[PDB]
């Protein structure tokens, strides 16, 4: 009824989704992973009349369950998908969205990841993001690769028209008590990576992060103290 969806209120296979600000919703999943429930973020901005989608709904059947969740509070077409990083709650889905006419996009690096991993490829490789502090457009929103934190690959994806800030799985929520799933992480480079964020985004006004809870510019300092604490 308004407030930010969690995990125990969205049963695996549905999707809600969350206006951020004009144009811009968040959606929010929830899946199984190694016998335990984990809700996941992703972003809907709107790019004239047709939508941007950033990340899957965390496998095939949630993605499926995103769009028609899309159609029903939307009602226009997504026409391009970026995902992230290469893990299953970024990729997985993207064969639906392939089939649905979508045209799917990630990094070269995410890409071979998910190839390497056994996870859903991207179609379509997005240049210009190999350095550490690089940026592009894409449509409504800029893409920026900061460094290797959660994953070598992870993007965090800006909405200048609303400063949204979405960290993706490098940006952890207020309420967090561990740096989450750290399998891929470089927990040497994540706070680097974070102050490239906070440097780069000084105007944010939401940030996002990959799972939970949006919140503002603190969740940035929150995701590097977090990982420190880990770390050590
Ligand atoms: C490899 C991919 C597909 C993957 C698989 C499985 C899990 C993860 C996570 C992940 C794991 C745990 C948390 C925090 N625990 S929690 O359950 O969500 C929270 C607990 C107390 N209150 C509310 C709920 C978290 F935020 C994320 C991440 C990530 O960190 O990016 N990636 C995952
Ligand atoms: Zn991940
Ligand atoms: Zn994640």
């Amino acid at each position: 009824s308004g407030e930010y969806p969690t995990v125990n209120e969205i049963p695996v296979g549905e999707v809600r989704l969350y206006q951020i600000a004009d144009g811009v919703w968040s959606h929010i999943a929830t899946q199984s992973f190694d016998g335990a429930v984990y809700p996941s973020n992703g972003l809907i901005v709107r790019d004239g009349d047709e939508l941007l989608l950033i990340d899957t709904a965390w496998g095939a059947k949630n993605t499926a369950a995103l769009l028609a969740e899309i159609e029903k509070q939307i009602g226009l077409p997504v026409t391009r998908a970026v995902s992230t990083h290469f893990h299953d709650d970024r990729v997985g889905g993207v064969d639906v969205l392939r089939a649905a006419g979508v045209a799917t996009y990630a990094s070269p690096s995410t890409r071979r990841l998910a190839e390497a991993e056994g996870n859903e490829i991207p179609t379509h490789s997005l240049e210009g993001l190999s350095s550490s502090g690089d940026a592009v457009r894409f449509g409504p929103v800029e893409l920026f690769y900061p460094g290797a934190a959660h994953s070598t690959d992870n993007l965090v994806v800006y909405v200048p028209s609303a400063n949204v800030l979405y960290g993706g799985c490098a940006v952890h929520e207020l309420s967090s008590t561990s740096a989450g799933n750290v399998a891929d992480a470089d927990l040497a480079e994540w706070p680097t990576s974070v102050e490239r964020i906070q440097k780069h985004y000084p105007e944010a006004e939401v940030v996002i992060p990959g799972h939970g809870l949006p919140g503002g510019l603190d969740l940035l300092q929150h995701t590097a103290n977090v990982v420190k604490a880990h770390k050590n």
